[PDB]
């Protein structure tokens, strides 16, 4: 039922429309950390990136780290760069939340950001294919 894969994201939006944001986030986590994922195309990594992004709004850092790591362990097989791309995505998302909170004003948000940088660095650490992305972060 993965393909067409326009359903997980839709249902996430639906779950948020009813205001059950956390249920929506946890739902996407289930999708991207599913065992069928390795067989699945790198494209889902797009979906995983979106899920990681919602995670940012809810400041659910723990779930985010676990989402990314667990997704990475599954995906090594194919669409490997995808890991670097969702890493980049995560960083750009938290890096924009800092812009928002700073421009509107907050400590937690700085700590959230630090914790995010740290997690991405420990995720990308020591990987030939992730060296450029790691160096960037």
């Amino acid at each position: 039922y993965f393909q067409r894969p326009e359903n997980a994201l839709k249902r996430a939006n639906e779950f948020l429309e009813v205001g059950k944001k956390q249920p929506a986030l946890d739902v996407l986590y289930d999708v991207m950390k599913s065992k069928k994922h390795r067989t699945w195309q790198k494209i889902h990594e797009p979906i995983m990136l979106k899920y990681l992004e919602l995670c940012v709004d809810l400041r659910k850092s723990h779930l985010a780290k676990e989402g990314l790591y667990q997704y990475k362990n599954i995906c090594q097989q194919v669409n490997i760069k995808s890991l670097e791309d969702v890493v980049r995505a995560y960083l750009k998302m938290a890096e924009e939340k800092t812009e928002a909170a700073k421009e509107e004003s907050l400590t937690p948000w700085v700590k959230f950001l630090w914790e995010s940088y740290r997690q991405c660095l420990d995720l990308l650490r020591n990987n030939s294919r992730v060296e450029r992305l790691y160096h960037d972060i």
